């Protein structure tokens, strides 16, 4: 992909950056050439980017320097050798030096540009091509790796999504679902989430979600998910006949989710468990996994998979003899795999513009 | 019911103390002879019995004294003017003073006799009626209030038991499905679970439940239940078509029922929803609750119903046109409301052992 | 005080305005004509005021209606019979409608008009009086009540400030310090706090504080504190002699306070407990009490006391035979007490503008 | 050291394990016989050793196998090549097969044997040198690596103490302030900390420590602390001029500590602070440890330091121009740390029992 930039320096835009760092891509396939955020303090950047409350610490080396030397305050991070420049945040991305400073691929990570003709103003800033590392709304295409990322057309899709982090765990479970053909003619999901950057710690203000401002890590939270409804979008199959509700608890990552489901043919859960943990070394590699150890939740952080499927769970907790009924559950940590997902559809479309593959 | 003891003197144990206090039946209906526990320290039972993390401060007054004065420490709990007599635990329940105390119904609550023989060892201190505290085994008969109370005989049972905490929930709910005419034809369910006081706070010793001795207030932790499976003991009706599990996460009181059924006929969630809230003012009333407010878990705290059902996550959350596939939402205050249904249920048994009737 | 208008009701904002309804002040002495915040939806406002997940649920009755009827959504409070005007917040306070709606003494509790001049804004409303319900800045003047609240001047003094939380605990304990004659010639302090609505739930941005955006409920987080320092504004005899620092860890409500001290000629914490003990029955009455049972964070919530001195604690952990050098420990629940310190500041301030004296 | 045995293996027991892998000695120089808990399982013990909450991953492969065919259960753990025997607890530690299985150096981590006869019992089993991961009484001898782990004598010291963790932070910083010359006349701290394996999830039951059985992750809980005392026994040039107390606060590890004192001659916290860096680079190297970052707790987490020096926040937080007066702040991992220090100990005495150097 080359030429990349960063819109709002925070936890996925940082985690995202960190990715591709880790996954050993800078500088010799992908070239980020700024960030951007609300300043321009490059050691405040260097100090978020070393030292993680939950990840832990940057195996890498951070420093900082001046563009140019009448600056007040660096404005360069110095990653292992590469230099990254400080951009000042912007209330409109249309003010966005991208053509200028080279960028031709932008990662949105502010949460301020969902709607598609908002986030599209960086194309007119002469950026060429936007992934929102979000669920957009009007008209941009969703993708999810691995289950339709093949849909992506150099020519049609302009400003795409990367959809939800909840998407990206359910899409992969009901895929071979349908493709190993035993079927959904329904279905219903709970979500256990863990709390974000969107709660507050305290009783607070939240006038769209009443329920979402109260004290998170005193709480039980119930609240709702759009993530069924965007399969639908991502398997045109399973329009309408999916969807679900979010719990969240008081846990600072990873999250889990519990799908019920009514098959279009008689099975048994020994069948699907086969099937599923099959399709992990088969065709969704890497994207889908799973694990038949007896593991909680801290035991996920940092997991690079999309959809870990929890085998002992399962089979543990279904009805016996059934042939229809049944449920599944599947880890996630939400930062951390859907981070790594939003690179690897950039690298993607990149090689597919003919931005030379891999 | 008038002279009652109680075995194990904690949570559930000191919660059903309090009910009773607060309802307002010590020395008039009810009458706590002795309570024993791990030690005879009376003023550490006070401290205990004053001061809680959760539910607030004892609004009664405490005080302690000693039985004869040739004793070392008093060993005499004086609650708002009544005499209650600290008793020293045994290893085994054969060997306590019940005969001679004057006790009738004894509450077992330490979490140790839980099998029909042994809890039967009160009979045998002089003991007349058991009641288990927990989910018993070995042909002990279970009970569930406002559900099948009514089947309880004087002559036939001795040593019963008030379920769990989860099957008090769920049962409710699934009585006025059956009673109204909707059906279960296959159900499953989860819970939302409270850490309770058999987790570790730190990486623990748990060599049955293996994810069950890692850091409580640190994970969410799958793990199983009986709650369903008992169901089909209270309603015979419903055998072999429940199950489900539990996930515990970081919070110190009060759970959640997520329950996904297939309904027998046609119908819609509308309906469903108006039946349930009609139950709660009828047959049901002051066992089944609901609300359509946005109540967070915390909102839970001390609410004496053993299952309150949410309109509004309810309604939001379902498919649109749907007939038959369903999902409800229930809460409960896991320690409190099954403290009271205790209590009812001791009142009931005495009242029909013709122990005077109210 | 009978004309109140509040500034921001939140957690600060509505602790005040719960005080003096619980306190039996609305509608016979003070008179809530109107609050302001984010917005003019009555019914968020009532839901806010009904349920709380630290404090607990409103004794109280709320209702909403509208002013006027061409408003589209309700904007005023009907608490327990009175009607309080919900009205729109304002970048600028000179534009309030103080004078208009009849305001006399203004609660600030925004959080963003600590300096004189900025709170002044609201004299120019119309308003009369203001409190800084925070440390001030700028020549306003502050006070803490039993301790210095009576160099208030009618004609001096239109802007004040009611301090911090942490003012408010340590003040009343170096006042008897003084007084009974023990004598600070030097000081240090360091206070275990609760975090707060200024804390971030993940890794956030803190540009000025760096350790303040941490993970709020993962850490324990150094900070500073002026608390000290400002204790010589109002105990002028010991400007410069003291000083501190703060602990941020884990918890939602409560802190304390960790005093070291050298005395000023010779003593014994015997004589120093017994006095402190005494001033709770005496002339620091209702500002200063004591404990001496074995209390822990939990058992201080809605406790409305400025400071709460920990007896055990204190008399166990000093050194034996030492003349001089002393260690003291205090409680306090850093919503509740602060806020019925803001009432009884208005109430004092009142009364002695010969607004009628109590 | 060569044979080695562990008795009781949870948190320490596991973390000095760890420790003596990850220093790579584990079948070159220290040489694990048998490990022994409350069981044979050898696979749990896997699970425990592979998977940890706080600190992550083993980084190393984990296997089971029995030692004889006729054995149930797998009985040996097989970490990274070698083979651990798996043996069964006992009640009194003289019926442990030490002899037999051939070992020498034996670290006692139940926490049951710290009275000096008691754990001497391993000698008795034909264990030769006993080191207690803990605060022994009876006339052990207390060690503290780096300040006076040169007074043992080979011939004189068999069953020893290797302190506390608490202990281990403190007397490092107290040594180079004696040492360079400022002195300690007289002083006073408070220890930050986490939660331990000794505390309860829901309040619970502790008859000699009543605020210790208090739900841990809800409060704040004022404790006491041994830690300052047995300087004295390390450093008895301090003798009875140092006390404390600890606080308990929800989370899971790191702790700090906060030490007030007053100096023996006039210096600035300048000097002080120097001394300290440097003491780091030099006669201290490895044991304390020095920061000029703006940290938080989770960022010392396997923190193999004894006591880390936090230097802006000691810095920013003395009195001016103060001269005798002094506060200082430093870090340390608890379970870490202390482990590591268990590790050095050994390999120092045995080297002395001229049981081969290095
Ligand atoms: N964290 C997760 O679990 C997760 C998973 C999947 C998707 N997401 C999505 O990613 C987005 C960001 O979430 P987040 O948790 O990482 O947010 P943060 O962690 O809340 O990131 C937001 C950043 O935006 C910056 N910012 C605000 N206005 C800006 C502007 N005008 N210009 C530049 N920067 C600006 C902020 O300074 C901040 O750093 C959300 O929209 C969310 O839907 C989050
Ligand atoms: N609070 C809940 O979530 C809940 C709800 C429903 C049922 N229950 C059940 O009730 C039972 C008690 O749970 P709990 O939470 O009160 O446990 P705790 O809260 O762990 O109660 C246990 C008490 O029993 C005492 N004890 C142990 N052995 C004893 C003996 N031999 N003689 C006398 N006292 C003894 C202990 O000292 C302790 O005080 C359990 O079986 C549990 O399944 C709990
Ligand atoms: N609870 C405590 O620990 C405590 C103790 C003593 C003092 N204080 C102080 O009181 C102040 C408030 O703290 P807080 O905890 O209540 O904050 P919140 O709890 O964060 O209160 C802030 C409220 O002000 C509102 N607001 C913001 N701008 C406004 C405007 N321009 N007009 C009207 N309303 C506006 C916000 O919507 C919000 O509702 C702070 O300055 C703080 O220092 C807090
Ligand atoms: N974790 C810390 O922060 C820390 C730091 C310094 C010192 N310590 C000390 O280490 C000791 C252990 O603490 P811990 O937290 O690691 O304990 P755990 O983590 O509570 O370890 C105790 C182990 O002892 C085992 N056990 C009990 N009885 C036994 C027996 N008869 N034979 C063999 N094993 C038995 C248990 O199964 C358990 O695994 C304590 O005495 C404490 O003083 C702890």
């Amino acid at each position: 992909t080359i030429k990349v930039g960063i819109n709002g320096f925070g936890r996925i835009g940082r985690m995202v950056f960190q990715a591709l760092c880790d996954d050993g891509l800078l500088g010799n396939e992908i070239d980020v050439v700024a960030v951007v955020d609300m300043n321009t303090d490059a050691r405040y950047f260097a100090y978020q980017m070393k030292y993680d409350s939950v990840h832990g610490k940057f195996k890498h080396s951070v420093s900082t320097t001046k563009s140019k030397p009448s600056v007040a305050k660096d404005d360069t991070l110095v990653v292992n050798g590469h230099r990254i420049l400080c951009v000042k945040a912007q209330r409109n991305p249309a003010d966005l030096p991208w053509g200028k400073l080279g960028v031709e691929y932008v990662i949105e990570s502010t949460g301020l540009f969902t709607v598609k003709s908002a986030a599209e103003g960086h194309l007119r800033g002469g950026a060429r091509k936007v992934v929102i590392s979000a669920p957009a709304s009007g008209g941009a295409k969703t993708f999810v790796m691995g289950v339709n990322h093949n849909n992506y057309n150099p020519r049609e899709q302009h400003v795409v999504s990367n959809a939800s982090c909840t998407t990206n765990c359910l899409a992969p479970l009901v895929h071979v679902l349908v493709k190993e053909g035993f079927g959904i003619s329904t279905g219903l999901m709970t979500t256990v989430h863990s709390y974000t950057a969107t709660q507050k710690t305290v009783d607070g203000v939240s006038v769209k979600d009443w329920r979402g401002g109260r004290a998170a890590a005193l709480n039980i939270i119930p609240s709702t998910t759009g993530a069924a409804k965007a399969v639908g979008m991502v398997i045109p199959s399973t329009q309408g006949k999916l969807t679900g509700m979010a719990f969240r608890v008081p846990t600072a990552d990873v999250s889990v989710v519990d799908l019920t489901f009514i098959a279009t043919r008689d099975t048994s859960i020994k069948e699907i468990d086969a099937a599923l943990k099959r399709a992990s070394k088969t065709y969704m590699k890497n994207i889908l996994g799973y694990t038949d150890e007896e593991l909680v939740s801290a035991d996920f952080i940092s997991d690079s998979r999309s959809s870990i499927y929890d085998s002992k769970a399962t089979l543990q907790n279904n009805l016996p003899n059934e042939r229809r009924f049944f449920k599944i559950v599947s880890w996630y940590d939400n930062e951390w795999g859907y981070s790594h997902r939003v690179v690897d559809l950039v690298r993607h479309m990149a090689a597919r513009d003919r931005a030379a593959k891999l």
